[PDB]
């Protein structure tokens, strides 16, 4: 089966073919910002807003990722294998996620269309070859 | 940091505990369960109930676990330990989804409220004692 | 081209892979279940609910078709040969339209979706485990 | 159990035995016509007209007899027989199913009416001997 | 990325390849066509409906297919330069622009929903009984 | 062939020619894009904006080009079946695109005329010296 997660949200991956694996910041550097004023915001029985209402998944749906990439640094007998398991999801799978995280997290932040009123201007920037290319990206 | 998915739908691990592991039917005839009237109700702008919503991911991050899972069965060169990870997939873990899935799924069917009303009769069903306990196992119906 | 008869009715093969081929009764119990109330109700001129109109075709395409299939059994010099036929007919095929015929039918004489509500039991019935699982299956009562 | 397919929409087979079986064009030709404005109109779940909705059987009805029809021409150590077989369905078969077809079609086109208005005005264009009979068919 | 340059307002193929594709004119019979009272119309910057519009390409794009698929057998060497060149076009997607073209043109003579309520009004004729059909095709 | 299609928009391809032929993102980069909020509006039957419709063209025009460029290297063994192939595409005949395309899109994005006077105000950047235009020449998103 194959359904966009953003779809829904009025948004679709094929624009993120783009956004360069070194964009979004680290998958920690978003983890600690789940600390933020989105901390108590989750661990309370309320739909609010159906972003984080997914997000919380995705949470969870690696907290396992989190909690299993360690089932795998113990019960492994192979000290030549697990060496290239973590250098794919913390590198490769990091990839087609901290997108799937970061998204909601700079939405509710300050507003949604207030994104895409970006991933458009960017949407432009990137493609727009080099040489052809301003300093840095938009604002407002 | 620990929460639960089951949270704004007034739930808890606590009482799946309740629910054996062995319970919830395999993963692959709830995805084909999916292609239910709520398959193509999915790829839709629409959100909807949250159920919708948050279902996805349990899909996705399965939908792209899956097509992970058979990523190791192709670029792997040590046979020994090939087999030693759905061991833990479709197994040891498929159920921390199977759970998630079959709630969803179900809890979509026959509303929400609907649904708590009937784990909760296992939460006594399942207690009582087996020379009681019925032999038919009380399901949603009408 | 590929469309699915259950299309207007809001239904798809998909949920009926889940019925298990032998589940529909025999094809004869069923054109003998037609004399139902249903029966005498069909030779009028009054289309009435398309699933009489449908039924005749499903009908005729088999009472035309069983009509052809002892048209083999007479007009057939290798009878090495003609009892492959059933092979497929009776059988194989003859499903593909129990199914058909069943549906209306019940659909029928229950309502339509009062039978949805139904088939759909059983998209978790038979999905849960045996060792859960009743012995008695849910049918249509009142 | 004996009934007649067209009764209901207000025909009667009675008046198609006239009809020569070389009249409605070949089924081929009206597979081609599915593709009409008729072809979105099917896979689409509206009942709309009692008339399509028995006609969608007829289609996989027979949607199975060329997808069964097939599996002769592979399963099957007798190549002498599956010879006898096509040149059946194809042909004597065809016949009480071109019609089956074709009528529905040639309805829901122009209007209902507007064909039993010709039926007749064909049911006595045949009968009527040959010598006593003008070049074509009527129109309106 | 599939979508149809005929379905712009309710117009599929099928109904085309439906069609004797032997019946729609050639191309040159139709460029000729195009440099009618109608040629003189695209130069100017605007038009009435999308007709013209898709047209500039349906030709654009068709200009620069024989201004380029004409490079098969200049400073190049085969047997068979011109094999697949004419063919492929009259044969494949190129008698696709045949049904196109002559499409929006007509379109443009006795009007646009006047052309639709022909294809059927034909597209049946055809495939009807050679012997009991009518002898003029409806309008 | 004596037209132009820039020309009902209000546009020559001078207009573009003078303009950094490299300029304009790979073909590739554009049609990605395309399937932006667009792609799903196209399907449709709205031209509504004329641009839509002749940009349809474009795309099938073209999506015989892409459906052509495979019958280069069937059953064909020439010394340059795969070299030349792309000599006027991704450099000559195949701009026509680049340049069509990304058009349309920014316009149906960003207005119109709007449109227009930026690459005015920008086919100026690579006329201005580099030490003495300011490295900015941006495409105003208000
Ligand atoms: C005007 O804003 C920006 C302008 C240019 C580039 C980036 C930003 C900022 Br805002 C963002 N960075 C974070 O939000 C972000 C979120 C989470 C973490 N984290 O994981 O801790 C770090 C950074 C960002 O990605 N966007 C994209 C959507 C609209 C604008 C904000
Ligand atoms: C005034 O009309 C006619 C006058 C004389 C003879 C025939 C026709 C035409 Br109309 C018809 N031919 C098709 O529709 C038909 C349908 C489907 C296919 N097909 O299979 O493609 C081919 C032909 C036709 O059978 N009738 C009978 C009912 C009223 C008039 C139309
Ligand atoms: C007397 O009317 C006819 C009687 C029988 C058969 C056809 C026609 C004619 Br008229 C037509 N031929 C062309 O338009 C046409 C347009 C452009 C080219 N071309 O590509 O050069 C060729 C033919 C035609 O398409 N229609 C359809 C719409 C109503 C008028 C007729």
């Amino acid at each position: 089966m194959d359904i966009d997660p953003y779809k829904e949200f009025g948004a679709t991956v094929e624009l993120l073919s783009f956004l360069p694996s070194d964009f979004f910041p680290s998958v920690r550097d978003l983890l600690d910002t789940a600390a933020a004023l989105y901390r108590d915001a989750l661990e309370s029985p309320e739909h609010a807003s159906p972003h984080h209402t997914a997000l919380r998944q995705a949470i969870l749906a690696w907290g396992d990722l989190m909690t299993l990439a360690t089932w795998v640094g113990t019960n492994l007998e192979d000290p030549a294998s697990r060496d290239l398991v973590v250098s794919y999801v913390n590198t490769n799978v990091g990839l087609k996620f901290r997108q799937l995280l970061w998204f909601h997290i700079s939405a509710l932040t300050f507003g949604r269309e207030t994104v895409l009123e970006y991933l458009v201007s960017f949407g432009v920037w990137i493609r727009t070859p080099p040489a052809y290319r301003p300093p840095n990206a938009p604002i407002l």
